[PDB]
């Protein structure tokens, strides 16, 4: 007899995006920075500019106060290296787990299993707005279909994760995002799925979405021309020059941009934060020799290095382990110096 | 200044689930069949019953008339074999493409690229309701987060596709589905992602969803205890006894049900649909010898064998190629006879 | 604890779009509604001298009888089309003095089950058939939300005596696509109806509900085609002297001095047999002069009188109606008298 | 559809405002208690006089809070004789057209910023209740009450809407006591009918806290009463009170009523409010057993103005000033003290 909502415990009140947009409207200056940075990134994706996009910051945001502090330091390096590097902070609020775990600040901002999503969204949007108001553009992984309506207007670059690059509904979502999007290769190293994803996301789609007012609707997208691939390792790493060369060839064969991003962390560092510097060194070497197909890198970085299970220590990750502020200074100096040369020989 | 909905061509009106439910309420008999079949499948997932679940029918539904016809012939065999087999039809609307493609009857029911989703959802619900009214239970792939509200009440068994088994939001969805759910191994043969998915989908989750009235809300699920894995091939086929045994070991090590399903089609039968008979023969041999870990199989079958690009011929697939009615009779007789013996052993 | 505590339940309501999807307006219904709205406008502003006749049941409680009534009425609408513009009364919302059955929408099964989803569906289906067969429809707009479900099928709307003075009803009218008549107050006050025309002709902002069933701010453009309806008070107000006083008051307010006269309710003192007398008096005014009259309203059904329970087919369960025979008589009388008025131009 | 609709715009639902401005425990307690205390006056268990007093309309929250702070001293001073509740009327009905109030147009310049107005209304009501001043308002619209009814201790249905079935339905579901005014020409029967209608359960179309239309089923409002507010001639005197009470008993509803000192009872003249209150004082001294409350249009400064030039001066109906408010309240308190003394 019963066949409906058999395994639904309850359905709860959700404020629609407009309620958050009314409290936290985007400022003139945030609008300008987002607009500009999106353009600048587009220029890197299509080879019109040879600066290196650097998506850098925490694995996950679990404390907005630390995040603003981190941002203030990073901003000095963003300005310092602005002729060599386009620095954008990692501000990831949605985290895909292997089985189960804390899904992030949006899903559970009090870090205690209370799932205060209304608070989380409000907090996320507030942090993003403060970041952009101080001059730091922001990047995030879009994991969910609905959460983007709450803050995509504040995002200069989006990632689609390794676990969702093959998913049609994530490709559809990307096709309708106002920012450039990077698609990671699959968790075991499959690169073709990310190339296919760029293909798919560049076309118009019809999918089911939610309006700013919180109502489901049919969303007809125009396609996203600013997508690229991210090499993030597999069973084996894929950062080096031969993998970059292979990837580029495959990209040209698919008729899509052959400029790509390399993640220094995750499977490319064998899940070991001490190895991110090695990967960045290898990328620096490629940039010095040639490295024509590189347009960016990704780095997991925080105030304090490593990781912890409970949010005990300020500015230390509770998800993947990060390099510390001192290593970040070093890594960025390395990249800037190497890209200066690449840019010179052109 | 412009930063929002830059790559959105339009937002269109979508009737909510309750409009379709009002025109096509579930009947008492459909309700009784769905309820009973879900139970009967759960019994197979947990080793209470040793009948073989058979998920069988078209790769994709593109013509409801042919679908009802196919269903009428299948129904005779469902009855005939009911002591050995639990036959449920494949009624797949949502089709994930490699890159670009026809996404199904929901997404584009007129078969001309007009994306008439309101009509498609209505048509889908109507067919599901007729199928259940005549005594044929239905199964389908849940690809989207929102479409299930329109007809999950008519679905006795759900699949999460190979391309989405890794996706956290698909695992969340499954954790709240009222039916048993099978998770496919990854497109390159990764089994672990499916085993993880079961783990994830058995727990309670909080995520953003859409109510029957078409408004977004926070859904709190109770977890789905009736999930299992589906072996559907990878880089190599994974149907045989050794792969079954490896999978079962890995399932027991993760603490989840070690009863699984084998897909005779897709990567398991490669570039020849008729090899589905070969796979089924190998499964019959396992069932005769032992085959204690097998609880079901999946088969891509239609009125007429093969495939075509345009819907020229009646009852012939326009997606993956299917075995024809005569082979379906043979394949079902083979499975029934073999499982009769397995069941006889005590 | 201070919220929602006199509320027993909130129940599901299908939005207008669900009904519009099942029962889309046809091209012929579209055309008829659009044209009839125009033709009424013309009567309201004195461009045409045909008489608008809003005629039919006090309330609809049976769609089958309503369709039978409509088939007979359609023959007379056609016969008299040079003298009368006939539009059927299709009233689904009824205002009670205290409490009672509020109509088909509110309680379509007549048994206190308040099946509003079914009632809206039924209402829309009856309206669409009516317009498809060539009979335009009129109704009283009582509620703020219900119009989104079928106003597209309505050629003329009434705001009742009990609500002419209400700001939100004046706001609603300011945004209705049809001409609207405003009745004088239940004790005879005419100034409220003249004020209402003033209010409804202007643009307003108020809170409404979209076709998708969501609250929103609606910004109206104003309704230029409103008029008054004289429906009696403590005393009847249908005669030439009342018409003349009303016209003068309308001109003093700068609004249209063309009005409608209701033959029923306080004009007939709730005696359905007197509607014929009122119509006779209007026939006499039309023959003599009657330059300020643009329409009449009449409570008519298949069978005369009223009943408490819906036992007899085609007989009212609200106010008592004249029967089909008297309706023929009354319509012949009005058509013959207005023929002569039209001849003088 | 929509031939004469120029635009449809982006309304925040009640829950957005409730999240920013949740009701406090103290505002909760005051509202709950004051509704009870008013119920008690409606059904004749307490003989204090309900006094609904304040501006015709609220057009400036600053002056409203100033006014509230002065009124709160007198509320407390007279608490054994009078239950003072401030008039906080946002929504205003016009004869034809005009400024419809702070909700509809809070900038007073025809910008119709309804989202801002609803926010401002709720914020003022929450601040008022938090400082100890309960609030009353006219409910004109079917959707606005979802935004702030939780903060209202007493509600009025206006003379122009007492006869309206949808307003009677709305009342039947309001958590507060409700007064129904007699008709603009003096008809009392419509208000008596209204009490009858509002006391029963109804089914109608409303909007949820989330901003979605739905079917609302109400339980009926047992705490309704009539308000005598004049007609063609005034209706405040002892004979009209006696006649009204008799009509109320014949209908089987509470024969305790409220008298409005303003509007048609003062012949639209704010200087006459004091005379009316004098006549009510005299009835309270003599007997006045059927009176449970009064209404007064009062502000910081007297009279009215077309534009909001002077602070604390009405832009709608003309009000008495603060001095006269002190005098009027002292008169009512003294007279009711005696009524209460007689058993
Ligand atoms: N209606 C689904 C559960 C569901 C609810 C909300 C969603 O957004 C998605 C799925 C079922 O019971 O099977
Ligand atoms: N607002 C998103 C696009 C979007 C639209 C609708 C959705 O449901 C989701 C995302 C952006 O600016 O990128
Ligand atoms: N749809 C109505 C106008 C209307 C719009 C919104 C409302 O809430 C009410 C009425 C018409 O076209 O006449
Ligand atoms: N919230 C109101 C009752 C109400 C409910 C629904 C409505 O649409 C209007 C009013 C109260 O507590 O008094
Ligand atoms: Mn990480
Ligand atoms: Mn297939
Ligand atoms: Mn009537
Ligand atoms: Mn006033």
């Amino acid at each position: 007899y019963p066949t409906d909502d058999i395994k639904i415990k309850e359905v709860k009140e959700l404020l629609p995006p407009i309620a958050h947009l009314y409290e936290l409207p985007i400022s003139k200056e945030a609008s300008g920075l987002v607009h500009r940075t999106r353009q600048e990134i587009s220029d890197l994706v299509h080879g019109r500019d040879k600066r290196l996009l650097v998506i850098i910051g925490p694995c996950s945001i679990h404390d907005p106060k630390a995040a603003l502090e981190y941002a203030e330091r990073l901003l000095k390096l963003r300005k310092q290296y602005e002729n060599e590097l386009l620095i954008v902070m990692r501000v990831y609020f949605e985290k895909p787990r292997t089985t189960v775990g804390w899904k992030g600040l949006i899903n559970d901002p009090h870090l205690d299993g209370t799932f205060d999503i209304n608070f989380g969204l409000r907090q996320a949007r507030s942090l993003l707005l403060s970041l952009n108001n101080m001059g730091m553009p922001a990047s995030t992984e879009f994991l969910d279909m609905i959460t983007p309506q709450y803050y995509a207007d504040l995002i200069s670059w989006g990632a689609i994760g390794a676990r969702t690059t093959e998913s049609q509904v994530h490709r559809e979502l990307a096709s309708g995002l106002s920012c450039p999007v990077g698609f990671k290769n699959g968790t075991d190293g499959n690169l073709k799925i990310a190339i296919d994803a760029i293909g798919a996301a560049s076309h118009s789609h019809h999918f089911l979405g939610v309006t700013k007012a919180g109502h489901s609707a049919i969303v007809h997208t125009g396609g996203n021309p600013d997508c690229h691939v991210i090499l993030r390792g597999g069973k084996e790493p894929n950062y080096d020059a031969e993998h970059v060369s292979e990837a580029a060839e495959q990209l040209r064969a698919a008729g899509v941009t052959d400029k790509l991003m390399i993640d220094c962390s995750h499977a490319n560092s064998r899940k070991d934060y001490t190895r991110q510097m090695e990967v960045a060194q290898d990328i620096a070497a490629q940039l010095e020799q040639d490295g024509g197909n590189i347009m960016g890198v990704m780095v997991e970085s925080h105030l304090v290095e490593g990781r912890q299970d409970k949010p005990e220590v300020y500015g230390k990750s509770i998800t993947d382990a990060c390099i510390g502020w001192g290593a970040t200074e070093e890594l960025l100096a390395l990249l800037a110096g190497a890209n200066k040369k690449r840019m010179a020989r052109a």
